[PDB]
């Protein structure tokens, strides 16, 4: 299932009730699978092996009630939708969607579907909109020419948001690969006290990088170890409640790369990298016109928080392999999911159990 | 008709052949223009007023044979896509479209409709595509909620660049507004000789900014003069074919702001100023394995293309409104034509012309 | 003078009392200027025609007591101290130093003199300091090889900051070059109203660029009609404003200054040092707090007449620089003449603009 | 001794002849080191440990023969002089200096002594000159308010530069802490073939970050298992390459070396200055060049290797500054121990390492 349940320990603080990063209170994922046919490529009717995946800063309108927020692009070999808004205004202002690089036009168009019918105010009496999307190419197992995610794929996503939400190959990580193993969605979460208060930092990662050799778990070098066995870009969305502007946030964003470099992530060339951070603990006003208070902590206090983030995202994506099952996809391509027993003999060799 | 025709010097190089980007071998523009109904707004149907302008790089296959590229967001209140990868990578891969807020989406997926058919290779021998979309809110004539524009108007503008085109009110620019006039496309080049060669500058923009009175013609104070003619963001695509890498294309993608501030634009809150540069002089060759040599100008004699750069896009915004016709649209809003007739006896009266 | 006084009209805000950045209630600005020798240029002696120029956010301790501030370099062919950890962390904590490009060591070594006198804390029980300094290079009228300024002229010039301030040529502004006249410290501000809320947005700069031919005033091309006046042969930014911005609001601000140098006649040429530094007044940011603070701030709806005075205080303040400049020669016997008054009036009363 | 001699493994790629930054033909390195007094701080006098440490790009002269270089800064809470021309020319034009925070402007002073010397046309008939200088923060053990360096000791380790260097608590290194250890100078190298053609990587490191627990060894928890070892109470990373590469390629580089830096425990706290230099020996740039030129570069598709050699040549690096690092006393008494080497190959070993 996920780290823990397997005796493998990231990180010195202490996870939230669900390890997710459902753990800050008000943030929802919702999925939508897609998985169909099987055998050789079929150019634009399968096999399909994708979806897609909501992550809702909080319950109500995220529009008219934004959400501060900052981003890192530690390689920009990506195609993500509404990054410049974001770090020009600081906001987020539309749950964030996640799917395959080529249906990012059409999960903005699902996007939107879902925008406009909550606020018909939006391209008549206030301004435009700001939808973000972030992707992963899942075309070693999944027909991504075909472009089989649908604009009601995202509403329905969206509209499944909930507290628990299934891990692995599911959403957009249904047929994403990782370490020549299979990869998808990840998730993991930590507390950390700040000068008497309690914050929560999490973190949902949908892995889809790295060479099986690159493999690091908790220091053991897993991918190495597993060579020849069998089988032969990241987007790390981090949430948190402590109180930070969107300066803070851009800072936060960064650290979730210390995590992905942990696990074995080089950010080759082709590998779209890209970290997200939102906090919820100040939510801006569409309509607001007169002066506001933002809460933040000085930045000399935030430290736990750079670390717990990296921690977090570690986890995470190690969770996204721990939580994967095997899948054939377009071809007869298999990517098997990192084998446990294996990986627990390994484990136990390097003296780490 | 534009600003030579009325007898107004912007700037001291002298115009291309056509004064238009296309004054840079290979490059074309095309067009689709959406004008239909008329009275109160009725979302999701009308009135109608918007459309698609493509800008193509060269003639040929601009995935498999890219050209270096730069870029600068001066405000960042825009929905662009595909700057990331231009900004890691250096390059535009695909043509560049541009249209309204809303039709992003549907322009991606149109974009992707046309890339695909041209590349089979693209999700299943090779990597995915970045395609690039700029675009500006035309909601005060235009029926922007209901995404009039089609994939197929996307691919159809492609199918339609030439080196001859329109301006004025039409792709992208159909219903746009600027300075509180009729706004839209508007294009301009110039020649600058540096080290015996001579190199070509030009600029396409789409203009959708400005109050009334901001607007400066030749440093003559336009917009207060006119300040009671009836009818109370933008996009500046800069080509050359000056050997530049792509750190020195951000750099000239940036000196576009120049000419934007000199016509009166402030970069408000709400208005999404962004330039994108690119040369045709370096073709990067997608399947290149090879150590290359890319050629370039050294810094320190290019600051001919820096000032050329912001008279094209002076005289190209202004160009914009010399070529607008007066239009009325959603609830019967209308935007005039900038009076020209009126104009002269103002740019007399300032010693100008 | 300034351009109020001869009726050129610049923008649509009214100024602030003095029209100067110090209308920023808390800022300060001192000079100290160096002006000696003459003729062929002797490298290492002189002439000399250098200065520095000090701001100071407010008239505590600017390092126990921040402001948060943001900036935006147009064109990097500059040298500044102190722009990277002002982006990260969102603040100013040392008074503003501007010199000439080979003194900036100097600079930081003088103001590290001022900052480690006022703070006894720093580099035993509490961290470094980040020292701010920007710069333009004088070398047409000074030995900048010599490195004239001292140690001793940046505490001084810090000392001697206060709301009264000459401009022309004098502290950073002494050896510099505009548009071919003379360059120097330009300044003004304005007054607008967001709210039912006044706020001032006041604009220091030292001018160091342009060719003859591109000055721009008020739209008429002061520039071409004097072509053949004598003396043919990089800016910094600086704003200030009581508005309360975050970080990110005020490298947005930061960019806004660069309109205004557009507006002028500014075009970023390759080895024109463009840098704009802006910051607020509004928040203080105590060196050492730990608890969760409020920071007050305008949402960004509603600040683009704040963009919109910037833009008209950095227009306005570079022309100042050049009103308020006097002619001067220096090394080699170079020289840049005051740009012209009378002159100026009459073209432009031919543009129809006075 | 390093590393890769005590049987510590770190990455897939093999070192360098030299095992240091040296590798690429044509850098130089030297120090100049400041120790003096002992016992309680007397501000202004000592106890002094502190130095200063230079590298040098090529043999020749810097400023009339520049390299392009590229930088990214993690953390900003740096004092760096010279990284803002860095970013908008591309190019490095003076040997590269480092030195404790408060004694940056008196490198400047020196390093600009240097250069005019050498350059008599600066300031004269050609423009300024851009001094690259970065920091740490020594304060721990050296009384970093006396300013103990002096502008001729930069002057000198310039002089001194050689291909062998002394790594540890030397130069710039004298008085620095990592993981509440003896940190300092730290350096290593990888070979990578790219298209049968060989290219060097090489890493020079000044460590000054990271608690006790952090410290992480080829994966090992090291600094857990010293958690109570006695003496408990930022980082500049200079990347050099034979490999061609523009500006931009450079500005990437720079981003991995954070990989090694978080493989090893570095997670970038509030007031750590974590920054990147990187720069190519491949392509001079004359100064004085007024015609086209021609930059010799590698596709982005091929150099990936380079990107995960970066990143393992930084983590040996910041290893062996601790590995060359000897125990230490400084201002209050302060003192910092030698990582223990037996007890380290004691704890490896529990590892399976
Ligand atoms: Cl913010
Ligand atoms: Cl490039
Ligand atoms: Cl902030
Ligand atoms: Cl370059």
């Amino acid at each position: 299932m996920k780290a823990q349940e397997l005796g493998i320990k990231i990180g010195v603080f202490k996870p939230g009730k669900r390890n997710k990063i459902t753990d800050v209170k008000g943030v929802k994922v919702g999925h939508v699978t897609l998985i169909k046919g099987k055998g050789k490529l079929i150019p634009g009717k399968g096999p399909v092996r994708t979806g897609v995946t909501a992550i809702l800063p909080h319950e109500g309108n995220i529009y008219k009630e934004k959400v501060l927020a900052g981003a890192f692009v530690m390689n920009g070999y990506s195609k993500p939708v509404g990054l410049i808004q974001l770090w020009e205004l600081g906001t987020i202002e539309t749950p964030i969607i996640l799917t395959n690089t080529l249906s990012i036009g059409t999960a903005v168009e699902g996007l939107l579907d879902y925008i406009l019918e909550e606020n018909e105010d939006i391209g008549v009496t206030t301004g435009s909109v700001n939808p973000l999307v972030l992707e992963c190419n899942d075309s070693y197992l999944n027909d991504i020419r075909g472009r089989h995610v649908k604009r009601e794929h995202v509403v329905e996503a969206i509209k499944r948001a909930d507290e628990d939400f299934e891990e692995g190959a599911v959403g957009a990580g249904t047929g994403m690969s990782a370490f020549e193993f299979k990869g998808g969605i990840g998730s993991a979460s930590r507390i950390v006290e700040i000068e008497g208060k309690k914050y929560t930092v999490g973190a949902l990662v949908l892995s889809n990088f790295g060479r099986r050799e690159d493999l690091t778990i908790a220091g053991v070098p897993v991918g190495l170890e597993l060579k020849n066995w069998p089988g032969r870009s990241i987007i790390m969305i981090i949430a948190t409640d402590a109180p930070l502007t969107g300066r803070q946030l851009n800072r936060v964003a960064k650290r979730a790369i210390v995590g992905l470099a942990r696990t074995g992530g080089y950010a080759y060339n082709g590998s779209g990298d890209i970290a997200v951070a939102f906090s919820t603990a100040n939510r801006i006003k569409h309509y607001e016109k007169e002066v506001i208070e933002i809460k933040a902590l000085p930045d000399s206090v935030i430290s736990p928080l750079f670390k717990a983030t990296a921690e977090a995202v570690e986890e995470a994506i190690i969770n996204s392999l721990l939580e994967a099952r095997t899948m054939d996809g377009r071809d007869n391509h298999v990517r098997y999911a990192l084998p446990k027993e294996e990986l627990l003999r390994i484990m136990r060799r390097y003296g780490r159990l």
